[PDB]
């Protein structure tokens, strides 16, 4: 049954159908977010050139159903969008100040010095995954693998306590989860506040080798930032460094275990790893929809006006099946097709996700790392048939059930 | 393709097609448990003549595969078997008095006595139940209604504090998925122990009012239960009274939500509740598989033979499911069918289940509570949909996401 | 994807899922026709309980949406509720006086008068669809013998001279498709209405052996109907006595057709006509939404209330298909079932069709009078590929295509 | 069911499986027109070298069929073929003298003449487009726009009055019909005739700036045409001008909404519109089957015969989509393709569509109009629902539901 607003499924049921609707409905259209109105961009060109627009803002006083009070902390995606000041919600001049300490701790080169420690990492939970497997047994890949490596990486740089990691994997797994009750969720949120205002304290009496310590005291140059902004930069770091990564590296391992022909190419040498990641980014990758901008005047396109006070959402994944540019089979997993990385899965503009780099390292230190290990390794559930969390935003696999072979 | 050993999937991928190859290849058909071979005995008439016969016993040192060191404590499923002892592991004459102080606090008449515990139980989850679901949100009815309920009414009978509950339940999650890893899962095991163990010492030194002091402490007639007796007993009650009176819950609800003309019938008391949870029982009970009893001599059926030292599993599902009793409908659920509480999900013989009257009146208060409370009820997520968790031998549901209404 | 609201797709795309998915949500859920929103009764009994509350009217200016301006002449739906005086807008003591006539002049016996013309006409009709069907050609049921018949028997009967009557046919054919633009709808609304203005002129200036001439001039009992009164039932008459036959015509053709063996136990003897043209009002008939009620205060109904103002649909349809009443197979056409005669697709209460007889005496005399004529009759076509025209509440099929055999 | 004689559905339940089977018993094979039996012609090559074929010729009195009184005018389909003497015709010296004033007419140059005309109709008919979509609504776009755009064209060219329009229209859809009684087809084939006669009358006594004139006075060379040879032309001229060009304007519409990529390339000025009218010709075109062919003596293929008498089909649908000559995605909608200007649908040899130009012309204005003032126009029904006209030769379309977004 046709309808003009394209309601996002909280189940995520139908994420192929979903995707395919809004890539059709493109490159602007309207959707609903349980109960709240936005505009999507699905399209590739039309999301670089919003992307670097002035006139949409993260700043959700920007929003006018945030103004009127129609949207609250009742609506369960608020924590996506009502968050400290940070990287994350600051335009204009003052948004270089709050990335600046963290990009120049993310460079390439400046990741060579974290590169053994991923390694020590990959390495041991690598024989995590061989004690599980012994004797044939079935293995999640997930729980065992991918969703504790990107947390001690994260964790490893950003200086969290070794004996602290579960209990933030719980929190963001009831803080991503739509099935958590409201009351719940928002006790989460300021649980996790207090603990990365503790840590800031901490970090503060006594720094160390930690990127935090490096957001605390700057040294010489500029205003240094605020406790909140310190610790809204801490918050988004440790979110997105753990949950976008373990996507990844789940997504990868799924789109190589299910075109074996491909997986031989990037292990025999003739296609590079970072290209099968780059073509994982575009066809499957870890954000599905981002949260949110808003418009401060009326922004005409030619054939439509975005309003002012407007949510803008951008529909990532739906960008990375655009045909126009992948062309008429962007909906296969291809790591040999030409326009793989021109992907914007990482974004576009001042916002650019600023550990992109590190995303890549991690994976492509631990998929050769995996498949050199186990070289036979292979699910022992269809693919197909791995379900998707209950997550609206994020591409989070549920669990990922292999034999080691 | 065809085969003479069923595989029974670790993953519940085709419960539906297993249980009707079980059926069709039935009554008596070997099975492969995880590389273990066993007999499945899937049909009504022939499950309830071996229940009885006092040549199958449930020690396992009884099984020829055990005897030989064929299988050991690697296997995912000796959790389910080798266990300490207790009325779940004897037979015979010293069965009865490991059985008898449990039956005598299970009878419906002694159950009246915890029935308002239940009442506050039922209606304190009904409450979190309409907090979680404000504002139209989807609430996961297991995790805030049917998880907790059984594992507080056990807790109460048994003496187990409030605040160890959390911890039961995360124990028993690992123990009951094949996807633990069989270190952890027996380090799990061993720390389940642990806490009974040391429960059995807190009632020793200072008894209470509960079912767990009464086995401890009974009268002068007969001889004490050792300390492993007392632990042992203690674990098969919380263990069965937890886990499977929450499958029985959600199935009751998830069948009457899809048959609504049927809980119409309840509801305006045509049909009795008691009706409709003999036939969730009969149709889509707590048990998939009961494991494992062994043959003590060869025993003679007439077309087959049961070899001495085999395994047998009773296949409580498709005997549910029997078409020579209950009809060419049996796949059907229809709580106005005559076979209804014809049906043996309890089980039959000894070791029938102790706790059926605690399970029928646990659900008997909880269901039309349910749905007084809440009559637009109605799922938020297609319950075809709703997936098994992996666990082979239960019918345990993953999460069941509902609106109020 | 689930949604709470129900939209009717004015394209009638999926008339079975939206039959189901209403019978599922009721017996009262909230709709959405054309971007308005109203409440329908797709339950049974609520459906006989809310047609006899007098707090539930007809009159368009008891709608909360009518009032405030909401809803206006520009919506597709208007021409079915906006409607001149008679006996379809009132309600109360004032209701029996505009009916009186009218159900005098239909009853069965008074009918008898007009037995020998509807003979005329069905054996005039047979006539063309022999010479339609001549070699072996393909014939449409509808164009050659369900479209006119009711037309002409009802004109007869009112009193619409012979050479108007194709004229009326081609304005309801565009007051009834949504594809109609709306300004060419509210200009045909308008020309009906100065063709049945001055029809009740010509009548009253030449009275003549008809029924509109019987509703201008009455006895010396009770105050005369005005022009406004005259005018709105005599459109009510002929708009309902038409469209509703020829579906019932061509539904009764279509479920016989498709049924051959129910078909052979009407013609043998073993059902009587009546009986199947019974189940095919219950199961297929004319109206699939009436509009449209309103509230003209809270009604309570226990686990609902309908709040003053709120506009009510019966959606007659989904209340045929009621498992409550008819069993587990009221999807199902079967003559030979014991509630075929319990259905209200005439309504009920008050407003109970005041043509029942008319239409059961026409069908009556078609059917068995098309079959007995053409004993071979057969589709052309398969039955259910028949579509339905674009009519939001009527079952209008689009074409017929049969040989005749 | 395997057959050696293809039956022509004349329902057109399954177009697309149809016009494969030709393709795949072709380039030559028996078809049954309603009884009659025809050879078709669906092989590209092979149609080129028969549509020169001087053996073939266009008069019925040399089909064997018509000559022993096998087929009459009871046939359904004799409209098409036992027509007056025209262009259409005729073959061989004299049927360059019937074509000539019409080609010389219709040239590009010639067309110039009549553009603002043909832009003031689509201007016309988007301001009814607008109209008829306000508040949203459904609109069909064959009925407001598409159905009367050629009519006004084809008419101001033959200098038919407006005011007649509507009535060609209505007796065209009888005309083409297969569901018309055969005495109403042959009554209808018979006023139009009547109808132009009297315009030939109308323009020999008040001659205009039209074509009709120009063939009544052709002025200075050749014999002068008939009574019998202006009507005639007339007759196909108007017949063809507008029932093909509906087709072409709703097909090009259906293929660039459901192929949104290519729609964006040809209103980015990357493909040519007249680039993507010639892909729809050669892929969903108007004519399906041309009737008909008759050889004046047996024509040796070489493998196959086409015996004297026998009446031959070009199958234009099944000859656009050539393996041979279009590849292997010949059942694909694709402007990019190298052989669009490939195609024959406008025909091939001395009958070639001498309105080619115009039709061009025509959907070359329309079409980027349309998109142009309503750039977010979008079906309201699925495109795959939109239903053939029970027309056997031609390609049309019943309805086309949209929304002006
Ligand atoms: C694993 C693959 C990853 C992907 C696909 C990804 C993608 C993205 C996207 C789409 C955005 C927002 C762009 C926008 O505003 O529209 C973003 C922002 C951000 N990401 Fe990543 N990310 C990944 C990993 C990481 C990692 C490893 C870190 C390390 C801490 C990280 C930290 C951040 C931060 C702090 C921001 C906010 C930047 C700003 O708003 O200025 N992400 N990322
Ligand atoms: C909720 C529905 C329940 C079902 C369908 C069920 C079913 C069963 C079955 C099939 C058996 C084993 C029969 C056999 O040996 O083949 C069993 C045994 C047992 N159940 Fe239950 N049970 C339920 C709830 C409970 C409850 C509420 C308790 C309370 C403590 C309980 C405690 C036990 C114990 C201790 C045994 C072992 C008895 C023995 O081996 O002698 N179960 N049950
Ligand atoms: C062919 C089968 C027919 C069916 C299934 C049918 C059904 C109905 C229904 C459902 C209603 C409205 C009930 C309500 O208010 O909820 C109605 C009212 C009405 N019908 Fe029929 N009808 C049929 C044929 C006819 C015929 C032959 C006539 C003759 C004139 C007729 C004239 C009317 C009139 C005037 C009303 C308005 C009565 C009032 O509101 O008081 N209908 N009908
Ligand atoms: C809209 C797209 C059109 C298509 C695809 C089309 C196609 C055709 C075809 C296939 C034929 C017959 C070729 C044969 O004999 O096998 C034909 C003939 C003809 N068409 Fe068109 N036509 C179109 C539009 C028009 C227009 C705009 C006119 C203007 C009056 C027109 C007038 C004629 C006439 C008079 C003939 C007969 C020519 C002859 O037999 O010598 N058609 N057309
Ligand atoms: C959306 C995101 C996950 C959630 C992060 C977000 C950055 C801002 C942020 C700060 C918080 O306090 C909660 C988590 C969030 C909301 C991240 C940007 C890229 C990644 O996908
Ligand atoms: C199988 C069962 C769940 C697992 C229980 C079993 C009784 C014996 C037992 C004692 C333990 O120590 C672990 C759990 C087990 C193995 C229960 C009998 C009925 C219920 O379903
Ligand atoms: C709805 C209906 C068809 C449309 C009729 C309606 C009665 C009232 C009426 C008066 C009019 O002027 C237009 C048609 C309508 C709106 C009829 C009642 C039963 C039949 O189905
Ligand atoms: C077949 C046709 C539509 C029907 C036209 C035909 C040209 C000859 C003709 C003359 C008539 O009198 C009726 C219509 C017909 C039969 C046209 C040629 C191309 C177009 O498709
Ligand atoms: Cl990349
Ligand atoms: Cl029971
Ligand atoms: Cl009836
Ligand atoms: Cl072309
Ligand atoms: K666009
Ligand atoms: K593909
Ligand atoms: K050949
Ligand atoms: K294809």
């Amino acid at each position: 049954p046709h309808s003009d607003t394209l309601t996002i499924d909280p189940m995520i049921t139908d994420l192929a159908g979903e995707t395919s609707r809004l890539r059709a409905a493109g490159p602007l259209t309207r959707i609903d977010l349980l109960g709240v109105p936005a505009l999507a961009v699905t399209g590739h060109t039309l999301a670089r050139q919003l992307l670097t627009d002035t006139r949409l803002v993260k700043d959700i006083n920007a929003w006018s159903l945030w103004q009127s009070g129609t949207v609250t902390r009742q609506w369960p995606l608020i924590g996506m969008i009502d968050v400290d000041r940070s990287m994350a919600t600051v335009d204009g001049p003052e948004h270089r100040r709050l990335r600046i300490k963290t990009t120049q701790a993310l460079t390439r080169r400046a990741l060579d010095a974290l590169k053994p420690t991923i390694e020590r990492y990959v390495a041991e939970l690598l024989d995590d995954l061989e004690r599980a497997g012994a004797d044939g047994a079935v293995v999640d890949l997930k729980s065992v693998f991918a969703y504790p490596l990107p947390m001690r990486v994260i964790s490893a740089l950003m200086g969290v306590p070794s004996e602290d990691q579960e209990q933030l994997l719980t929190w963001y797994k009831a803080f991503f989860s739509i099935l958590t009750p409201q009351d719940e969720r928002l006790r989460v949120i300021d649980e996790m506040h207090g603990y990365f205002t503790e840590m800031v304290r901490r970090k503060t009496a006594e720094p160390g080798d930690d990127l935090t310590s490096a957001l605390i005291y700057a040294t010489d140059g500029e205003t240094p930032l605020t406790e909140e902004e310190v610790i809204g930069n801490l918050q988004a770091l440790v979110a997105a460094g753990h949950e976008d990564t373990v996507s990844l590296i789940l997504t990868a391992v799924r789109a190589l275990l299910s075109h074996p022909e491909q997986l031989r190419l990037v292990r025999d040498g003739e296609i590079g790893w970072e290209t099968a990641i780059a073509e994982t980014l575009r066809w499957d990758g870890p954000v599905i929809h981002l949260l949110m901008r808003f418009a401060t005047e009326d922004i005409d396109l030619g054939d439509a006006v975005i309003p002012r006070g407007e949510g803008v959402v951008m529909s990532y994944r739906a960008i990375g099946r655009d045909i126009t540019v992948h062309g008429a089979d962007a909906d296969d997993f291809d790591i040999t097709r030409a326009t793989a990385a021109r992907h914007i899965s990482f974004g576009h503009g001042p916002h650019i996700c600023p550990g992109a780099a590190l995303a890549r390292l991690e994976a492509a230190i631990a998929l050769p790392a995996l498949f050199t290990r186990f070289p036979h390794l292979h699910p022992a559930l269809p693919l197909d048939q791995i379900p998707n969390l209950p997550v609206l935003t994020q591409n989070d696999l549920s669990h990922f059930p292999i034999h080691l072979g």
